[PDB]
This record gives C-alpha cells, sequence and structure tokens, in this order.
C-alpha cells in the first residue's frame, strides 16, 4: 500500500530501523511503562490482556502494514495495559517511543493524517463487528472474520474463494471473532459447512458462498466497503 | 475539562458558532452524502445504525465534551452508515465539515492531538469492553455499563451512590439480564430504593468490569478518582 510505504521510508530516512519479530514474541507489553508507536510493517499480531489469575485475553488482531499506538500521543501514557504479540512466523516491525512519534507527525501532517484514518478504521471496525454480532451473534462474528480474511488473504479457485493463510487455527480464528471455548467455533463452522458456505480443505478454508458472509456481517462488509475500496472490490 | 475547552475556544476564534439540538434530532445521519466532525461540547448523543431490516441498532453513547468523525480526515468519505441521535433533552454540538476541519487541526497539533487521541479512547474502550464481556459474559457486560453509568452520574450519598443521571434518559440504555439485576440488587451491589437506584457496591462492579474500570483510570482520571 503507497500510504504505508511513504510512511516506511518517512520513518526510516528519519532513523528508524526495523526490527525482526518472531512468532510468541511481544513487541511491547503490559508491564512496561514506557509507551510505544508500533509501524506493524509485514507479518501478524495480536493484542493480549493477561488478568490477575494468568488468564490470556486475546482482543483483536492485527496485519501489516498497520499502526498500533499503545499510548495516547498527547499523555504518552496507557490506553490500556496489553500486549502485542505476533502470531506469523515473523513479523516487521518499526518501534517509536511516543514522544519521537509526535516530533514525526509534527513536521509531516500526510503522514499525520495516515496515522489519524489508521485510527479512524479501528474505530469503525469495532463499532461495525459489535453491530454484526448483536445482530447474529457469534455467526455475525465469525461471518464476519471469514469474510475479513477472505478479502484480505483470498485466492479464487475452482474451489472456491481460498484463504491463504497458515496456521488459520480454529481457536485461533475463534479467538478472532471472539469466542474463547471453542465449542462455538466448531459449530458454527458445521453450520457454515452444511449450508455450502465454506469447505475445508488442504489446510485452508474454500469460501464458496461469499454472499451468505456479507449477509451475516453487512456491517463488517460495508466497513471494508468505506474503508478498503480497493480490496472489497477486487472479490466484488 | 481543559483540552476541550481550549479546543471550544479554538474553534469560536475561527468562526464555528454552536448550534443546540433538542431530543431526537439528528446531529448527523447514515443518508448524508458530506461527511462532518462533530465536536459534542454538551449532552448526551448515541451512535446508531438502521439495518435494512428496519432495525435500529444502538452502538455507542457519547456524552460532552468529545469529539465524533463521521467521515474519514483523508478521503472525506464515510466510516460508516451512522446517524447521531441526541437523546438528552438538549445537546450543544460544532458542526464542521470534515473539509474544514483538516486546516484547522493543521494550524494548531495540541488540538490535533486532541481529536487524536478522542480516536484513541474510542479505540481502547471498545477493546475494554470486549475484554470484560469475553471473561464474564453477561454478567462483565451488565457490570460494565452500571460502571460507566456510576462514574459519568455518580454522586457520593448517604445511601451509596446515587445515580444522579435524570432518569428521563436513564431510560434510553435500559432476556437474561432481568436475572443478572435480580442477583445484583439481591446480592446487594445494588438498592432499589423508591425509583432513585442506587449502587450500593462499587467494588462487586469493578470485579466484574475490571479492564473497563482500568480504561476510567487511564482515560478518565479525575471522574475515575470521585468514587475511587
Ligand atoms: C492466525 C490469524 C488469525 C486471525 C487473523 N485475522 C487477520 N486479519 C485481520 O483481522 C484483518 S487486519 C486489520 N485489522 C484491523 C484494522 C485493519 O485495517 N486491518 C487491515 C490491515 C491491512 C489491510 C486490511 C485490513 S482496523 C481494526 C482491526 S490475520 C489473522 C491471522
Ligand atoms: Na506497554
Ligand atoms: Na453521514
Amino acid at each position: 500500500n503507497a500510504q504505508a510505504e511513504e510512511f516506511k521510508k518517512y520513518l526510516e530516512t528519519n532513523g528508524i530501523k526495523p526490527k525482526q519479530f518472531h512468532k510468541k514474541e511481544l513487541i511491547f507489553n503490559q508491564w512496561d511503562p514506557q509507551e510505544y508507536c508500533i509501524f506493524l510493517y509485514d507479518g501478524i499480531t495480536k493484542l493480549t490482556s493477561i488478568s490477575e489469575n494468568g488468564t490470556i485475553m486475546n482482543l483483536q488482531y492485527y496485519k501489516g502494514a498497520f499502526v498500533i499506538m499503545s499510548g495516547f500521543i498527547d499523555t504518552e501514557t496507557s490506553v490500556g495495559y496489553y500486549n502485542l504479540e505476533v502470531i506469523s512466523e515473523q513479523a516487521t516491525a518499526y518501534v517509536i517511543k511516543i514522544n519521537e512519534l509526535k516530533e514525526l507527525l509534527s513536521k509531516n501532517l500526510t503522514h499525520f493524517f495516515y496515522v489519524f484514518q489508521t485510527l479512524q478504521k479501528q474505530v469503525s471496525y469495532s463499532l461495525a463487528k459489535f453491530n454484526d454480532f448483536s445482530i447474529n451473534g457469534k455467526l455475525g462474528s465469525i461471518c464476519g472474520q471469514l469474510l475479513i480474511l477472505t478479502y484480505v488473504y483470498g485466492k479464487e479457485t475452482p474451489d472456491g474463494i481460498k484463504i491463504t493463510l497458515d496456521n488459520l487455527t480454529m481457536q485461533e480464528l475463534g479467538y478472532s471473532s471472539g469466542i474463547a471455548h471453542s465449542s462455538a467455533v466448531s459449530r458454527i463452522i458445521s453450520k457454515l459447512k452444511q449450508e455450502k458456505v465454506i469447505v475445508y480443505k488442504n489446510s485452508c478454508f474454500y469460501v464458496q458462498n461469499l454472499d451468505y458472509l456479507k449477509r451475516y456481517a453487512p456491517k463488517l462488509d460495508e466497513w471494508f466497503y468505506l474503508a478498503c475500496p480497493a480490496t472489497w472490490g477486487k472479490l466484488n
């Protein structure tokens, strides 16, 4: 993506080097008092929260390119005690202290706009998925996640749109939709298999009825059309 | 809130004049091709979406002072087909076409950062609620919004924290929920005291809405302080 690529060059030409991360490592963690701007360039992460008793709550998944900020831009204080965990095999990220980010975005408002609108995408995304979960429950949520994965990682084949994403575990798909006990994930997947919306062949899901997914995750479909029209359009 | 006041003054000095809306009016709506940045100075609004079914879903509640942007700052296209509806009797809001917001914010970045941080508040807020609901189901969820009412509209009284928000608007907000409420009052958390309900056990709400309590501490520290 162009704006991301420009942002990447802006950061590098200002002395910020890319870091390489590996599966299961934390780019930032919930016990660090320093807050950061993470430019996740390539790879997949998840935001997590570890509770009092050690329970791990998976709250949000992100793919590069994207901007995750662990602290408020103005106060530089924490927006929440969260970790950012790499779930792809490796990931490339630029880690900027928030105070350094303010100075960087201050000097080029084109990049300020890019980061601002990334936040706007996150806001409307959470609203869209709450909208879909409120109407259709876990089915809307699972349909939404599958739709997003289909738009981002889909490859049309004679067997349907192949979700070309490795390590796409059922519980990993469950977590990304908001479902901890994988009882519900396997069940919803069974309804979608029975109604021929998806098949699971080789190691991937193949979407056979995109219209069905869009029908039960309509607000997330609209979110993708408004936020990423060029990606939405490739499969519409 | 100080950044908000300075933002209000910054808008007025640049000609932006506020408008008072009344309950059920739409400050912006899902059918308008033009997008807006709303500085909600005073009052209570809800973000709604009217589905194809004709169903009206309540997605978010906003209280002044706060900023709600119906369109992307760069592209000026919609972030979603949403309405912003007034649920307080009146509300004061500054309505800025998003074209103009870009120039307003470029001139003074202190206010750019203010608007930027309202977005971060929304993002973290949604994740905090999702965390509580995923751990404690509907109990966390109920506890969460009882916690919100307690913090935003809580007065220390002899009988606990009286929810001081006008009960005219309490209805807007409000299945298995009846049972959850009964166990609440059953377990003394909230007391039915002549239709003036009181929160008698903040620690219980805090216990089952922990990530939302943390969000208030981190995002609204003055508000969080009063009842802690
Ligand atoms: C193993 C596993 C499991 C689930 C999963 N989900 C993935 N991808 C996504 O969830 C889409 S990435 C994304 N997330 C968000 C926003 C966003 O803009 N994106 C995004 C980024 C780049 C391109 C398209 C969408 S705003 C708030 C969350 S991977 C992934 C990998
Ligand atoms: Na941290
Ligand atoms: Na609109």
